[PDB]
């Protein structure tokens, strides 16, 4: 019914053959397990002390260094062309999929159709991503049922949503295909492109350890990841850490040895564009640091 509607829209607006599409959707399955996963209540709070070691592990650093050893030239080329550190690219791929170990259990078509048609709270968002998916599959001339992703439709080594693939992904080995699923070279350039296009500033720092004077300084801790003040204003609130005329966020983490205070600079905010969590972005940054250290970068 609404499927027929979506199909009419793809036919009228996007130039798709109605019959070809209906044949496609006959093969698509509704997955109850996806509706359950997206439905889940909030998980128990993890302190930084619990969250960090999920990502900063012997195995994850080892596999990251291995990934870099294997893709060293591609990584140097992406750093040069996009002005984003190699270690940040490697870290994103390590955090998202463990360098291609865990790239999602579903056909993208099943996930996006299940959510687009059968999950009211976010049906519009996923219906849009379904349309973007159909467009990218046509552009790349690949069978739409051949591509995998997470239960929420995120695809390949870097877990790009379909809309991000179309906006930001690149053919980084010049073969005329964009394959972020099994071509690490395209994945590497695609992550670098995403970061440059979300405002990464080449050569600027990302975070700084801080200490505070007084309990009153805790009032400046940022709610969420959007900055509300300059670093100079944050220093006036009693934080000690950099240029003062930049917008920063202020973090208070419960770490392995006690409370840690951190200042997030604009490049930190760029990382949170990938996933809007201060802990996520700190794990990406700290994992990048450890991998770069092991590489001698
Ligand atoms: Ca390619």
């Amino acid at each position: 019914p609404q499927v027929a509607e979506f199909v009419s829209e793809m036919t009228r607006d996007y130039g798709f053959a109605g019959e070809q599409l209906m044949g496609l959707f006959r093969d698509v399955n509704r997955k109850q397990s996806i509706l359950d996963a997206i439905s889940r209540p909030a998980e128990r709070v993890k302190q930084w002390k619990e969250y960090r070691p999920i990502f900063i592990s012997d195995a994850r650093i080892s596999r990251g260094v291995d990934f870099w050893n294997k893709h060293a030239e591609d990584l140097a080329r992406a750093e040069k062309e996009y002005g984003v550190p190699a270690e940040i690219i490697v870290s994103i791929i390590g955090v998202e999929t463990f360098f291609g170990r865990n790239t999602g259990s579903y056909r993208v078509m099943d996930a996006l159709s299940t959510l687009g048609f059968d999950y009211p709270p976010r049906a519009d968002f996923f219906r849009k991503e379904l349309r973007e998916f159909l467009l990218l599959a046509r552009e790349q001339q690949v069978d739409p049922l051949s591509l995998t992703g997470s239960y929420a439709g995120a695809m390949g080594l870097p877990q790009f949503m379909p809309s991000s693939f179309r906006a930001y992904a690149v053919d980084f080995d010049g073969d005329g295909h964009i394959n972020i699923w099994s071509d690490p070279t395209d994945a590497i350039g695609s992550v670098a492109s995403y970061f440059k296009q979300h405002g990464w500033v080449t050569g600027e720092p990302v975070v700084s350890v801080a200490e505070i004077n007084d309990e009153s300084a805790e009032s400046a801790v940022t709610r969420g990841v959007d900055p509300t003040m300059s670093l100079g204003e944050l220093r006036a609130r009693g934080w000690r850490t950099l240029r003062d005329d930049q917008k920063v966020t202020a973090m208070r983490f419960v770490g392995d040895k006690g409370i840690e205070y951190w200042v997030g600079l604009p490049n930190f905010y760029v990382i949170t564009r990938y996933n809007r969590s201060a802990m996520y972005a700190m794990a990406v940054y700290q994992l990048a640091g450890e991998i770069a250290r092991a590489r001698g970068a």
